[PDB]
């Protein structure tokens, strides 16, 4: 592989789109590469990492539990619902609908979530509570992977949601338990965590959320390192592309790899 920075650069030629990347430091916030680190990209499903977030400190504060159950309608459910569909008797806990929003991308399960934190409106002030004053959403599932040129609903930088994720994850800000379930819940992606550890050589971390919109929007919220440490965040957001599915994933996958080949800087 071509340096990181060169092989993000070779992505934006191939995918004729622009791409958004920092890889950072978990531990500490170093930055190590940053590319188009302060423009904006849609978040897509990553949003739901942060919106988990919002829930984990509610339940902090005594405000929530994760067992409580939300019993909910069919009407109550947007596309792609394949965890909240099986429930419509029995309900899910808030922790199960915070597991099948980021390990599953259950949409119906976000949007009951959105709703326990004063929606996309709500979310925000929890963003710039936390000190994010980029980063927004605005609309609720699926609307707002729409990802038109030049609106600034629902989007990031990449250079925020790293620095978001990880006063998550490591900040005290949340507690210790609340920082160790946001993080399994990381780990336990099945949408795309088992398919990145098939490719990935043998020692190296993965715990990941990852989005897809229009205009050949794609995106990954991502922990990665050797020896079987999340040594750092990676955050990858690609917008305005005409690419397929397929070559998203693989220009994504490529700067993953020119990454793991150019490991020490
Ligand atoms: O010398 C480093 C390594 O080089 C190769 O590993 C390859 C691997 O065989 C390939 O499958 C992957 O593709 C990249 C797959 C990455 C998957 C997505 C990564 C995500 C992670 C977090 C956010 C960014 C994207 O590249 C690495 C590095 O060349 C060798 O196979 C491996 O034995 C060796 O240890
Ligand atoms: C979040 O990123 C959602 C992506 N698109 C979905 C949506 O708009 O609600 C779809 C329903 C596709 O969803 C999936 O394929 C699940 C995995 C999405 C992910 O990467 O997290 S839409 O039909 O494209």
């Amino acid at each position: 592989s071509p340096q990181p920075l060169e092989q993000i650069k070779l992505s934006e030629s191939q995918l004729s789109g622009r791409v958004g990347m920092i890889e950072m430091d978990l531990a500490s916030g170093r930055t190590l590469t940053a590319w188009r680190a302060d423009e904006r990209f849609p978040m897509m499903s990553t949003f739901k990492v942060v919106l988990c977030g919002a829930v984990l400190a509610r339940v902090d504060a005594g405000d929530e539990q994760l067992e409580r159950k939300i019993h909910y309608r069919q009407q109550d459910l947007v596309d792609y619902s394949p965890v909240s569909e099986k429930h419509l008797a029995d309900g899910m806990t808030v922790g199960e609908l915070c597991a099948a929003a980021i390990t599953m991308s259950d949409n119906s399960a976000a949007n009951l979530l959105l709703a326990t934190v004063g929606g996309p409106a709500g979310l925000t002030a929890f963003l710039r509570q936390i000190g994010d004053n980029v980063t927004r959403l605005d609309r609720w599932e699926t609307e707002l992977n729409e990802a038109l040129p030049g609106d600034a609903r629902d989007t990031t930088t990449p250079a925020s949601m790293a620095a978001t994720l990880r006063k998550l994850l490591t900040s005290q800000r949340l507690s210790a338990r609340s920082q160790r379930q946001l993080l399994q819940w990381m780990v336990d992606d099945r949408v795309a965590g088992p398919l990145i550890r098939s490719v990935l050589p043998a020692g190296w971390f993965i715990a990941d959320r990852t989005g897809a919109g229009e205009r050949g929007a794609r995106g990954i919220v991502a922990l990665l390192g050797p020896n079987n440490k999340a040594e750092r965040i990676v955050v990858i957001y690609l917008r305005d592309t005409p690419a397929s599915m397929a070559e998203r994933n693989q220009q994504i996958a490529g700067i993953g790899a020119a990454l793991i080949e150019h490991w020490q800087r």
